[PDB]
């Protein structure tokens, strides 16, 4: 996963 | 290693230490706030955000620290020595976790940029001698 | 509040505790490995991943624990009470941090699903009585970046 | 030579002294503010502004004054004389650097012309008997070019 | 905070220190020179340049140090004690300020790159044992 | 100056210190290997490579250190100090040179990248409790 | 093995020994010079040159030597024997490092061929009895032709 915040 | 817990959130230990010790709520009040506001998210199988990942660990680390400190406190038989532990915790790791829990709870509630600008405003305000200090302290919103 | 540090990572305290307590490296050895493999990432201004964020706190929390434990050691009169602190952290909290540091360091190196599969495999292998135990223990191994299908497709 | 540190900044020692002594933060609080707001600028290889250049020197100068005052205090035989040195510093050179550090930090933070106007406003406010003094003191609201 | 007063002028404390202490003029002689060469600019209500601004502070700072040492000196009965103060300011802060004032005064007369080139030339020259040392020392132009 | 002898070769002191101290051969065994593998190159008038240049200096530095340490131990007849200098050489400077000699010797044989992968692999393997430790240690190959 | 530290640089120990032991600065002065002149390059992740690689090692070896010598002196309490290590360093290892530091530091500034011609000129000059010795010592460094090719 490529985690966006 | 030299890890600063604030650095991946755009702050630093030195910056959080610009707020005076008595600015922060107690650790108990911060933990009651994290629960009242974020319990469901903190307990979920979702990461939610990097602040939630950090907050989760800090809450658990504080429980570990308190278990240890309680174990020492209760097994001491001298009120002087018990007071020395409490004082040492309140001065050192208690202040650290009040800074860190306040930071993550306030970032999640008001936003990181708002929190950082506020932090520096308050720090300036509180250092101003009372005769010249603005009547209204800065507010987060 | 009831927070499981592994829940957001797809695992649970009960699952990590399926590995025997003596499987895990020491904390010191885990911390050396985190540095050797991930120092630049752990120290950088970037989140990098939830594992990195959690690993950062775990490392600092161990240092908090050790600072407090050492300061308490420094105030004790009795030599036997110092060695009861040592036993105290290394029984109660040492195991818990060895699990957590191993988990994030290994997930960072091999991936969550590889690690959880290996974990239940090793747990079954080590509970097998040695006379019945298979000779080759499970091991974590890195997945290739390019499938064999992909290399053959471009021949 | 007769150099007034404020003159290139459009002020004078006489004008800063129009503020009462207990207006200014402590030197320790001013040095933590300079760090919290400007540390990266203060430590860079860029001039940034004439306030930065002055603040860099003033911070290092206070460091020199403290080293000197500490060596004096260490080497005095009388504990009462150590107190006199501390008192003398706070009433004199300490007040001077509270003024100076406050000035440069406030000019960076709020604007130099704003600070100069504010100074005269506050000195007038605080000299007013409290029965006539307006309830709210004046307050201020939160890279430039500079001519030689 | 870790501030190096030379860094905004392209140099460092370590570099100035490469010159030996007896290379620099005396503080009194450096303040006479600042006055003879630069007084009107130093005294004017204009910035002039970053070197002027720094030089203005260094001069005043030395006055501060000297005012404090003198006030101490006049409240000391023993002439040997005033001597130990005199020796001390010249030993410690004296060198620091001879470096700084020399640097600003020379940069204003001969320019930064000329001064830095010359500085390492002389530092190399003077570390050469005298039997091998070239006759012409480097000079500024 | 703070110089890290490994930096220009893509490594650090901290990284080499990830191998346990008893991983490395004796300095004497690394010196005999450097001679068996590279004596002709080390003694020639050509640079050969930065690793050769660095290895040449470390060999000679060890020579200077032992020359100084023997003169100390030999002018001290008391066995306590004669043996205390050996202990200090073993615990301190010896380990530094075993690291550095092994680094350069292995790099000349297998290359920097193969050596650094190996180092980290072995550093993890040897920290693994024997019950879980994979049967075959990593090695250096091709 | 028999390694000459100067051989890969086109010199030899015997030739550096042609300069007298009081031609060279102290090791301290050569180290402060190496820093003032080459610090950035010495501390960089780039090889830069074989002189930089070798100079890097010598700096650190001097560190090793002085740390060993200090720990010995720290654990010698008799006033006489602490001076014994200083003298030994001064007489033996210090001169070798002063040669080597000077060689690399000068080679990086002026070039091998310049340094070696200088070295031999100076060793001749200083051996010359003062009555006959030229006034100016050698130093480390056409009009018609330059104008002809304008
Ligand atoms: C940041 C300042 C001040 C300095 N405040 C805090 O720090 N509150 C705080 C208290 C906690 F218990 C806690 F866990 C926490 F993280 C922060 C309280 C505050 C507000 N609001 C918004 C609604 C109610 C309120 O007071 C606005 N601006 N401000
Ligand atoms: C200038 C007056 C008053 C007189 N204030 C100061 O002088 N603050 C001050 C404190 C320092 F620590 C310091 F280093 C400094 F240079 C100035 C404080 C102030 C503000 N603000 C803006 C955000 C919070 C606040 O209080 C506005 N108007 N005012
Ligand atoms: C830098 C060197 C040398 C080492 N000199 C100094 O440092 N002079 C110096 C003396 C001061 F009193 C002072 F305050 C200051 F900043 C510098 C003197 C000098 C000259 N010239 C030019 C005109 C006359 C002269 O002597 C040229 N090159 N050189
Ligand atoms: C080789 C001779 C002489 C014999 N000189 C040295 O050996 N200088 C020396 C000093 C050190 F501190 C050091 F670390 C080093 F490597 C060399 C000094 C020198 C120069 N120059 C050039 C600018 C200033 C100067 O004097 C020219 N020719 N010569
Ligand atoms: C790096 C590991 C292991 C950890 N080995 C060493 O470190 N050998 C070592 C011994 C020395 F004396 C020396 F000077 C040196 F630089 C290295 C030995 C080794 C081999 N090979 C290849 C042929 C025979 C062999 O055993 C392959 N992989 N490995
Ligand atoms: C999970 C098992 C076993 C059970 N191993 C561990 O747990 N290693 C370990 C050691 C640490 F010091 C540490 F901090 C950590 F997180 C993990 C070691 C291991 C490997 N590899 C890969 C290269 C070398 C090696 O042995 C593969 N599979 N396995």
């Amino acid at each position: 996963n490529l985690y966006f915040q």
